[PDB]
């Protein structure tokens, strides 16, 4: 609930560009054209929002940025 919307504000406001590029099924690089840095970089600020241990290996090896969102619900 607050997690998704929270991450959505972080992802969208960041990799969303015009509020739409954000996509869980997207690899955050070839789908909505995103830089691997800003991508996992946005998931790092995300780990600080809900206090998580997402490292650069998470957002990168994670099934998808969305899984990162699912990663937060797994801690709640």
């Amino acid at each position: 609930a607050d997690t998704l919307e929270r991450v959505t504000k972080i992802i969208v406001d960041r990799l969303g560009v015009d509020e739409a590029d954000v996509k869980l099924e997207a690899s955050f690089k070839e789908d909505l054209g995103a830089d691997s840095l800003d991508v996992v970089e946005l998931v790092m600020e995300l780990e600080d929002e809900f206090d998580m241990e997402i490292s650069d290996e998470d957002a990168e090896k994670i099934a998808t940025v969305g899984d990162a969102v699912n990663y937060i619900q797994n801690q709640q």
